[PDB]
DNA sequence: TGACATGCCCAGGCATGTCT
DNA sequence: TGACATGCCCAGGCATGTCT
């Protein structure tokens, strides 16, 4: 069992928050975000664009870390890992096969295994938006379904995104729930309806 | 891809056939056999008793081999193995972790990996029935569900039981289909009803 | 997992059979036998008298062995042992603390752990009945309840009694089911009624 | 028999009190707290989150200790230990197999056996809440059911949580009753109804 | 001896990747 | 996109040592 990183929102002095793209109505759209649930629904190994928005410019050398933790109290102290089947399959060259979350399209990506907690994380440099743009987008990939036997095993996860200075100070923190599934559109609509009818 | 052992019934000069125990009506009974389908339905890692019946006594040194093959033509040439999750879990001390089929309660069990075909099999000596008894019973275990991702992946298998002399001559061959599943009683009654209504 | 001793009745050339005493009607009588079920119901650590009847006199040096096996196919290959709580408690001086079945009142008792199967058994010399008597009685004790967690765990057992010559030849074999429980009278009456109503 | 640690509430100069999470309505929810009974109902080996609330910040080096005692006067002087079955089973690497209470997800956990009283306790450093949060949460696990034969044996326990400075001074003490059981929701609703109807 | 105890058994139906 | 798949969740009630 491992000590649990905080998931508490800390928008901080830089006004850090996340944004998500709108997507289509298909039963099996690749990535769709529910604001009511603060929850991403996405397919295995497909791009999940996450926007980073800030009110003030972070200092040079700021880093963006993503980490998954189990959402339920009963599972929080268990490290989130890829299942043995997917670990044994699809390497991009940098991500260790045991890591659930990857970043695509970034030459400065770093995959970390915490020496004390054993938890996995993936870090890229923070880059400010281009001229006229309001945010910076990172493309994450989740390499197992929420349902994978021997991995997440139908346990919901949170992704925690932290903005950190080069010294390691926490500048901001946000999180979102993730369901990696075959039919994100179906499952988002089911969970939203259950929220309305039974929540 | 691997060459495919015969599944053709050969009751042979010893009159070799299989028998199966009757079991209870529970939705999740541990092992239940359908004569109409020639199909065992059983749970993961639970005992599956298979009876060996002969009309004539096999010679000393006769051996009994069990091997799984996929039933569908499209999958026949693929070796049946345990999935990575269950391989990484439950060793009894003798069975290699990759083997699907084990025998319990036999000190002379041998687990074989074919040098040419890569197929797994498990062998025990043939023992004649005790006085007054009509058959000999072997207790097999199947160490994955038929549905296991990265293993059988919802593909039906046959188990091929061969009676072999010590020289390697085939004396008899029988086979039965297997579904390893959580609810053998439910699934047997579903498959028998589908046979009657749509077969 | 361990190879399974035969439980098949073999009354043999000596006409070997078991007999049991009649007992009282109390809900918690110490030992009561159901002929309809061929099943002893008895309390923990209390005397269970078992009679040995023969038609012909066994040879000098004949031995009487008792051994427990799980009755259900799914558990047959598991060695029957005392639970950790009762193992750690009540030694008579001869019985190893892991043995379920003891014999009381016999100076020539031998407790055996099979080198290959790991199964426990308890052996006493066969003694012919005294003049005018028809049988010989052995007093067995069962040192766990059928329900004990970490031991029998609510799994029914059979006791197998074998008559063996000094050379090791099997002269006769009989068996009976056992439920060790707090209320043998209650439980016998429940199981007999269930047999009549639902069997 | 062992001297009995105090269970008297002492909220102390730091205003120390416990808090508990709300949980779902399921018959077998993993952990549910009854304010009317000051009683946790939880399952074996599952996470039990306990919140530590203070009004004033404890000094550096403060420690949080948990210990179980039997609630009934007749059993208070008996040390609460794991039963022999569960002791012989599930080690996390740090907890001795005899200890009932474990802490998950803390690298600084210490398991203590008192030299004089023989009582077990588990200690972690006190950490103040993160920014904006009102409490600190510890995840305890209870490694036997209240009913375990040879352990708690259906005797209710209190868990005593003490806040202690590094010098050993008692800063605060709170306690709650615990029932570790298979069906916490069922049993909580039974005990609350008995309180209302017969208390 | 009656009846409470409490972990477990059991059937109904949700789950969710995949078939069509 | 509709609907089958199939391991799992869940509540009702049996279990069985013990309390009275
Ligand atoms: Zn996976
Ligand atoms: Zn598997
Ligand atoms: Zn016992
Ligand atoms: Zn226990």
């Amino acid at each position: 069992s491992s000590s649990v990183p905080s998931q508490k929102t800390y928008q901080g002095s830089y006004g850090f928050r996340l944004g998500f793209l709108h997507s289509g109505t298909a039963k099996s759209v690749t990535c769709t975000y529910s604001p009511a649930l603060n929850k991403m629904f996405c397919q295995l190994a497909k791009t999940c664009p996450v926007q980073l928005w800030v009110d003030s410019t972070p200092p040079p050398g700021t880093r963006v870390r993503a980490m998954a933790i189990y959402k339920q109290s009963q599972h929080m102290t268990e490290v989130v890992r890829r299942c043995p089947h997917h670990e044994r399959c699809d390497s991009d060259g940098l991500a260790p096969p045991q890591h659930l979350i990857r970043v695509e399209g970034n030459l400065r990506v770093e995959y970390l295994d915490d020496r004390n907690t054993f938890r996995h994380s993936v870090v890229v440099p923070y880059e400010p938006p281009e001229v006229g743009s309001d945010c910076t987008t990172i493309h994450y990939n989740y390499m197992c379904n929420s349902s994978c036997m021997g991995g997440m095993n139908r346990r919901p996860i949170l992704t925690i995104i932290t903005l950190e200075d080069s010294s390691g100070n926490l500048l901001g923190r946000n999180s979102f729930e993730v369901r990696v599934c075959a039919c994100p559109g179906r499952d988002r609509r089911t969970e939203e309806e259950n929220l309305r009818k039974k929540g």
